[PDB]
DNA sequence: TCAGTAAGCAGTCCGCG
DNA sequence: GCGGACTGCTTAC
């Protein structure tokens, strides 16, 4: 086995490293690492070290890390650049692991845990930790066991032991339905007192010390509560045993409107799953309670209990413990699906960083670039202080609001990273500047050619063409990884549609799902066998195909995220390679490329149609264009097509054989015009959109920038079994829109696009009539809630108070005194409902924590005073009016001359 | 919410004879 | 009532 690190820390003049040795065993060492840094030197001094600009450097070896940091300070005092990696543990990792790391996850101890704390006087604050810890469940990935630490005796109640037999039973048997697959993996340990529980947990922790520590809200709650509770009972030295190096630090996390404290456990990598989910899932959720997310991700029923959580242990300890175990398992199920831990390990080891730094693309890229340059004996520049400055971004075309029947879209592959590679944009490849003409002059190819020597961007920057910069070199490696995983994702998607087709004709037989790799397109043999399978086997295969697609999606989208964040990092003042000349070089080239190709596509289609000045490109955003295909369809005539799939095939062929070669020609010319290093502007067909053949559907519509809906038959080569709505920007896509309203608006859109005006009017009329029956949660609006304190004036709204904040203040007056009542947390999300005039709450709206039922203290009065009319007009009718006006249809039947006859 | 720009809509405040 | 200046929040890239 090749060795690999687990964790690394700097403590004073020592590096503390946990690692897997050449034998597969976990080991720990303390190393008195001697760091090197660099200063510029005369050319007359012989050296093998050069900075990124080719200037010679001398290496300075320090006796210890504190000497190195002190030298940095003195160099600042003098006014001279101190070069090299100033994060010494990253230098250590680079020296110790000077090869591509291959890690073995089975050797990495991944721990996920959850704690329960009974509290009669509200939320148990981790900084205080004044209440006993009465349950801990800790899952260990190496043992594959759930360790349950259960407190039987508390000042808040003495209880009986948890029963595994009752836990295993159906909820309908009075059981807790702990999944059968984990029952045999539970190791249950009851305790007669809290001191005993905590002492044993720490000894356990010592034996099975987590490398990766995760769970749900562990960084903000579980870890600081456990640390502070042990501190309060035993003293700080005992609490520090949670760190394998016995070092901890209270870290203050600053935000815009306040701050919070977490505990840094040296020698542990905390990856809170809530944070992994928020950053890598590409969702925005109305609520981030584990119950809400588990329902969303896994389609598992809410964990139900009677009464408040503060009385659960006393009333039903059996269920209390079971639900603590289930909560731990749910995080493992989410990870089995989403694979964010796998993602973190992959990226972490690739970059050679602490695993927890995967949350920071700046730290990630700093390490990738440093390791890359080190291999060439090159020396990285010092980080400098820069003032924050705004800079321009992408171009977005103003569309003419309208219905659009037939649409084909085209999109540039990994645009910003492709621009970096094409132009050769890097700190060390800057060659100079040229005199800029207005952007429209480059778009229309009338400006003089920027350079005959260097590779250019329309912002005025020129770059060397003789060799690739380190940024293009390293961004390419990650792009190639992304491409591989996207390939797997798309194959699983295509395979999924094959199964969906086969499910139209399932066989009446008893059989098994096929043993296949869903990352690769199904062969003819697999397809034949699929056509003979039962619905039960097909559905299992569909589930597996969809799980493979999700795994591919995680892997690809987050590598895309990483490479796009490098382009972004060039515009962040804390990045070592911050440079607005390079950041703007990317964004400005992107603006040009889009408007250039818009002109080229318009010119090409006007030619094939024999017209002049006709606008075929109806819309574009950053790197995509949407092309009206109405004229193309009309050139053969709708009557000539056998079915929907026939015109879809026809447009697919037109895009691939006619438009893409024309687009490629346009970009090759643009590359030559800018004298770029390498043509990498690859714009491929994305969506084919239109109404069902022979229907009154409108196909698609735009209301304005970033606001449109399309009925899509084929997306990136995936031919759907059923048409899919592609809706961007509209209220159906916003987490702030009520759940039931999202659903109804989506059905309104489906009907508009697929069925037409009459169908739309039929559905609107019904929804307007029945909506008052919808559950209050399903019709509540959602909002994040920041700066609640600023707008609180004696419990009443101050000047310019936001509507959702007003609702919170209303709530806070209505629950006044009740220390048990759920408190709205600053920066979290709330449900919001409008209230009718003259209500007992004394205001026009009320808000409460999202993902929860409103407290029974005030639930009946809210339901009685809920303003359904205002709710309907604001969340449903107003957006729908927006859609229908843009698409030139009516949601209510207009009166005609036929209303004058028989009955 | 510790960890790039563009741009939409809700709502406040208040003008607009 | 609509719209402009503004805050707040949320998407699309
Ligand atoms: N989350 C983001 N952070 C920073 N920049 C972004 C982000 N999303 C998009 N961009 C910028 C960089 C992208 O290259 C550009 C176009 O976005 P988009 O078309 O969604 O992805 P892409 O072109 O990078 O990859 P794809 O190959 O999937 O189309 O907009
Ligand atoms: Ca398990
Ligand atoms: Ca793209
Ligand atoms: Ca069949
Ligand atoms: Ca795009």
């Amino acid at each position: 086995m090749k060795e690999f690190y687990l964790t690394v820390e700097q403590i004073g003049d020592s590096i503390f490293e946990r690692y897997i040795d050449s034998n597969g065993r976990e080991r720990t060492r303390e190393v008195e690492y001697k760091p090197s840094l660099f200063a510029h030197c005369p050319e007359s001094q012989a050296t093998k070290y050069f900075d990124i600009y080719g200037k010679p450097c001398t290496r300075k070896l320090f006796a210890n890390m504190r000497d190195a940091s002190q030298w940095i300070k003195r160099m600042e005092d003098i006014g001279l650049e101190a070069l090299g990696m100033d994060d010494f543990k990253l230098a250590y990792l680079s020296d110790t692991y000077n090869y591509e790391i291959k890690y073995d996850h089975t050797k990495i101890r991944v721990a996920n845990f959850d704690i329960e704390v009974t509290s009669p006087d509200g939320f148990p604050e981790p900084s205080q930790a004044k209440h006993p810890i009465d349950a801990i469940t800790h899952y260990d990935s190496i043992d594959d066991r759930f360790y349950v630490f259960d407190l039987l005796n508390s000042p808040y109640g003495n209880v009986e032991e948890w029963s595994i037999e009752i836990a295993a039973k159906l909820q309908e048997q009075g059981g807790d339905e702990v999944p059968s697959e984990i029952i045999d993996k539970i190791i249950y340990m009851p305790f007669d007192n809290e001191k005993e529980l905590l002492m044993e947990y720490l000894n356990f922790w010592q034996q099975k010390t987590p490398v990766i520590l995760t769970g749900w809200n562990v960084e903000s709650f579980a870890i600081p509560y456990v640390y502070n509770r042990i501190k309060n009972i035993f003293g700080e030295s005992t609490a520090k045993r949670l760190s394998p190096h016995r070092k901890t630090r209270v870290k203050v996390i600053e935000n815009m409107y306040g701050s919070r404290e977490i505990i840094t456990l040296f020698g542990i990598s905390v990856l809170d799953y809530i944070d992994l989910y928020k950053k890598f899932s590409f969702t925005n959720q109305p609520s981030y309670s584990l119950d809400y997310i588990s329902e969303f991700e896994l389609n598992v029923g809410k964990l139900k209990y009677d009464g408040p959580i503060s009385k659960l242990r006393e009333s039903n300890h059996q269920r209390y413990i079971s639900y603590n175990i289930i909560a731990v398992y749910r995080v493992l199920q989410i990870d089995a699906k989403r694979q964010f831990i796998n993602l973190s390990l992959d990226m972490g080891y690739y970059a050679k960083i602490q695993i927890q730094s995967v949350f920071s693309p700046i730290k990630t890229w700093d390490a990738i670039i440093f390791n890359s340059l080190k291999e060439q004996n090159k020396v990285i520049p010092q980080g400098r202080s820069h003032p924050v400055q705004p800079y321009p971004g992408a171009f977005v075309k103003e569309p003419i609001p309208n219905r659009y029947k037939y649409v084909m879209s085209f999109d540039l592959t990994s645009l910003y990273p492709s621009i970096i590679r094409q132009v050769n944009i890097s700190p060390e490849t800057i060659a100079g500047t040229f005199k800029v003409a207005p952007l429209h002059d480059y778009i229309n190819a009338v400006a003089e050619r920027p350079s005959d020597v260097y590779s250019c961007s329309p912002n005025g920057m020129m770059y060397y063409k003789d060799r690739d910069g380190v940024v293009p070199t390293e961004i390419t490696k990650v792009f190639n990884q992304r491409k591989e995983h996207k390939g797997y994702m798309l194959a699983a998607q295509r395979n999924g549609e094959i199964i969906k087709e086969a499910l139209h004709n399932p066989n009446l037989s008893v059989d098994e799902p096929l043993d296949v790799d869903y990352r690769f397109d199904f062969s003819d043999e697999i397809k034949e066998k699929i056509k003979k399978l039962s619905a039960k086997s097909l559905n299992e295969m569909l589930f597996r195909a969809q799980r493979t697609e999700v795994a591919g999606m995680t892997a690809q989208i987050n590598r895309k995220l990483l490479i796009n964040s490098l382009a972004g990092a060039l515009g962040n003042v804390w990045f070592r390679y911050y440079d607005l000349r390079n950041a703007t070089a990317i964004t400005t080239f992107g603006q040009m490329a889009l408007q250039w190709i818009e002109r080229k596509v318009n010119e090409y289609l006007n030619e094939v149609c024999g017209t002049e000045g006709e606008a075929f490109v109806l819309y574009g955003d950053t790197d995509s264009i949407y092309v009206s295909a109405d004229k193309i369809i009309d050139k053969v005539g709708e009557s000539k097509f056998r079915d929907t799939n026939h015109w879809v095939d026809f447009l697919d062929k037109f895009a691939r054989e006619r438009m893409e070669p024309a687009i490629d020609r346009g970009f090759r010319e643009m590359c030559e015009y800018m004298n770029n290093k390498q043509h990498l502007m690859f714009m491929d067909r994305e969506a084919i959109a239109g109404p069902p053949l022979g229907s009154k559907g409108i196909g698609g519509f735009w209301t304005g920038k970033k606001r449109y809906a399309l009925n899509v038959w084929d997306m990136e080569g995936t031919r759907y079994a059923e048409p899919k709505l592609k809706i961007m920007g509209l209220e159906t896509q916003k987490s702030s829109t009520p759940k039931a309203v999202q659903k109804a608006l989506k059905e309104c859109i489906r009907r508009m696009l697929q069925e037409g005006e009459e169908s739309l009017q039929e559905y609107f009329k019904e929804f307007e009539k029945e909506f008052r029956q919808l559950n209050y949660i399903s019709i509540a609006s959602v909002s994040s809630a920041n700066n609640i304190a600023k707008y609180d004036v004696g419990g009443f709204p101050g000047p310019k108070c936001p509507f959702h904040i007003r609702g919170i203040l209303t709530y806070n007056r209505a629950i006044k005194g009740n220390i048990d009542a759920p408190q709205v947390v600053e920066g979290e999300k709330v449900y919001v409902l409008p209230l009718r005039e003259g209500n007992p709450f004394g205001d026009k709206c009320i808000a409460w924590p999202s993902g929860t039922e409103i407290t029974d203290l005030i639930k009946d009065d809210v339901l009685h005073w809920m303003d359904y009319t205002v709710l309907l007009e604001k969340t449903f009718i107003k957006p729908l009016e927006g859609f229908t006006s843009a698409a030139k249809l009516d949601y209510e039947k207009k009166a005609s001359l036929f209303d004058m006859f028989d009955f």
